[PDB]
């Protein structure tokens, strides 16, 4: 199991353009497209982000390549950003991966604001910080998910997502 592997469960391949949770414009492995309630800024954010007039539809090596670029974008926004390096410079590598999740759906700004949490996982207080993620809208909105990546947390293997 590794981030690809899991943020490919947790957010499916849609080739056409879709709806997410949020009910925001969305297409490939989970790559938001715009907060426009607009079909058409969606296509051209599409398009721009393909390079070619799409028509709404990409193929599955187009989307993959989203998905590479959003996981490095990720990884990439945990390093630079000053409250998130020290955490993920803590962590093992299952639960590296699961910070990288969370900021992947929720952005890094997003992330960056569970300063409680954050510190429970510097401190490796594994059951508190679950407890306390579990106190969020992140998780009312989306349970199952939200449970998968704190049990990931919690122990430190991968067996939510076996
Ligand atoms: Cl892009
Ligand atoms: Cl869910």
């Amino acid at each position: 199991m590794n981030i690809f592997e899991m943020l490919r469960i947790d957010e499916g391949l849609r080739l056409k353009i879709y709806k997410d949770t949020e009910g925001y414009y969305t297409i490939g492995i989970g790559h938001l497209l715009t907060k426009s309630p607009s079909l058409n800024a969606a296509k051209s954010e599409l398009d721009k982000a393909i390079g070619r007039n799409t028509n709404g539809v990409i193929t599955k090596d187009e989307a993959e390549k989203l998905f590479n670029q959003d996981v490095d974008a990720a990884v990439r926004g945990i390093l630079r950003n000053a409250k998130l390096k020290p955490v993920y410079d803590s962590l093992d590598a299952v639960r590296r991966a699961a910070l990288i999740n969370a900021v992947f759906q929720m952005g890094e700004t997003g992330v960056a604001g569970f300063t409680n949490s954050l510190r429970m996982l510097q401190q490796k207080r594994w059951d508190e910080a679950a407890v306390n993620l579990a106190k969020s809208r992140w998780y009312n909105q989306t349970p199952n998910r939200a449970k998968r990546v704190i049990t990931t947390f919690r122990t430190g293997t991968w067996d939510a997502y076996k």
